């Protein structure tokens, strides 16, 4: 997160860290055994880390659970990043409590202007690299589809939306990928891509989760 603030320990209880000996992507807990992340975060050997704040120190409240399977959307395209969503089933159910909790899926898509909270342990610099120890947060509005398509001509599909600030200085960034965009208590987006980070007229692009709610439900029901 570039230009954000320290969230405060366990104030985002649905945030997940995906770990393979180091943090590489975020995710969102949507019930006690399933996590939603981005398809381009896929790799084998994923350990899901719940209840995290400082990812480098064991502070208490962490739960480390192996992924038993990761389901990349069958139509994900790595060249366009269309359908950039993945489900991860945990080997064991998480213990839900005040510090580890799930986030609700949307019942409808959010409008332009809706304020959202984005969080993660990604890069805090738009120029070099600086990774935080603790979770960073950012409030950002959903932009209109015409401004989004003007910023990225030919690259925005109907499964994507832009959120952020066209003046630059505040954005998500590498390492935040797969993590949550929560608007009004509902998971509306997944951190997916952007051109650089926090650059002027190049906002963040996010997977539009409301287009995938019946796919998520049908897939979890059969697995
Ligand atoms: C430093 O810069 C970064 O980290 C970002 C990635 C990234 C990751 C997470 C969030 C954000 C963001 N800005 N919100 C950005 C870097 C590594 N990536 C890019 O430049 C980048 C990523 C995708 C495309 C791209 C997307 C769709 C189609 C095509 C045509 N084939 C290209 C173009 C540039
Ligand atoms: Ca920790």
């Amino acid at each position: 997160i570039v230009g954000g603030y320290t969230c405060g320990a366990n104030t985002v209880p649905y945030q997940v860290s995906l770990n393979s000996g180091y943090h590489f992507c975020g995710g969102s807990l949507i019930n006690s055994q399933w996590v939603v992340s981005a398809a381009h975060c896929y790799k084998s050997g994923i350990q899901v880390r719940l209840g995290e704040d400082n990812i480098n120190v064991v502070e208490g409240n962490e739960q480390f659970i192996s992924a038993s399977k990761s389901i990349v959307h069958p139509s994900y395209n790595s060249n366009t990043l269309n359908n950039d969503i993945m489900l991860i089933k945990l080997k064991s159910a998480a213990s839900l409590n005040s510090r580890v909790a799930s986030i609700s899926l949307p019942t409808s898509c959010a409008s332009a202007g809706t304020q959202c909270l984005i969080s993660g342990w990604g890069n805090t610099k738009s120029s070099g690299t600086s990774y935080p120890d603790v979770l960073k947060c950012l409030k950002a509005p959903i932009l209109s589809d015409s401004s989004c398509k003007s910023a990225y001509p030919g690259q925005i599909t109907s499964n994507m939306f832009c959120a952020g600030y066209l003046e630059g200085g505040k954005d998500s960034c590498q390492g935040d990928s797969g993590g949550p965009v929560v608007c009004s208590g509902k998971l509306q987006g997944i951190v997916s891509w952007g051109s650089g980070c926090a650059q002027k007229n190049k906002p963040g692009v996010y997977t539009k989760v409301c287009n995938y709610v019946s796919w998520i439900k049908q897939t979890i029901a059969s697995n």
